[PDB]
């Protein structure tokens, strides 16, 4: 579902790409996000994420 997004002022400032685990799927590509944030602010219309480790 579309979770905790960047969507505010301090958008998608975060790269260090070594930490978080979302799960996140788009119709039908759903894959793991380190940079959730990068999501938010780079998603077509609202990727949907699943923070934790289940993808």
């Amino acid at each position: 579902a579309h979770m905790d997004c960047t969507e505010f002022n301090p958008l998608c400032r975060c790269n260090k790409m070594l930490g978080d685990l979302i799960c996140a799927v788009i119709g039908d590509a759903k894959e793991e996000h380190r940079n959730m944030c990068a999501l938010c602010c780079e998603h077509p219309g609202g990727f949907e994420y699943s923070n934790g480790p289940c993808e």
